[PDB]
């Protein structure tokens, strides 16, 4: 997994998501809990394919997403980067990604990982080392959620450090 490109900017003011808009990805789950903290920003990465019945799931989910979460769409490999390198922090929620590609590139950039207890995001991400790993619960995230608000640059090394292991 190539992770040289990727970089730190800063810890924004908005979490990220990178998954395609599907049952799989859990995008209900995480919905609630922006619904929940409303003095938090989802940026969600993704998109589903026109025409193909997952469009209705899709446009399910948008309608009851909350004001404070940004549906981008798909973006290109330079916003991607971009956006890891500016998010307070990545969250993962699908059952389908076993590599944990995303928390990868997300530490590489600096940035602490809450994701869901399996898959590739067991395998990627240390939990109270470089991120938080939880159970697909609304409250279990929003707590994990609220340690990185408190002190963001806590894992930064221990991030960059991972990354370079895969």
């Amino acid at each position: 997994v190539e992770t040289s490109k990727f970089k730190f900017k800063c810890y924004g003011d908005f979490w990220l998501s990178v998954n395609r808009i599907y049952p799989e990805k859990r995008i209900e789950l995480q919905l609630e809990v922006f619904k929940k903290l409303q003095d938090e920003k989802l940026y969600i990465v993704g998109w589903f394919s026109k025409g193909d019945h997952a469009e209705r799931y899709a446009r399910k989910i948008m309608k009851i997403a909350p004001d404070n979460v940004k549906f981008l769409g798909s973006v290109s490999e330079e916003e991607l980067i971009d956006l890891y390198s500016r998010c307070k922090g990545l969250l993962c929620t699908a059952k389908d990604e076993d590599f944990g590609l995303t928390p990868i590139e997300a530490m590489a950039s600096g940035k602490p990982v809450i994701a869901v207890n399996e898959g590739g995001f067991k395998e990627t991400v240390i939990n109270e080392k470089t991120g938080y790993l939880v159970n697909a619960d609304v409250n279990e995230i929003i707590d994990a959620m609220k340690k990185v608000s408190k002190n963001p640059d806590k894992f930064k090394k221990d991030c960059f450090r991972r990354a370079k292991e895969f």
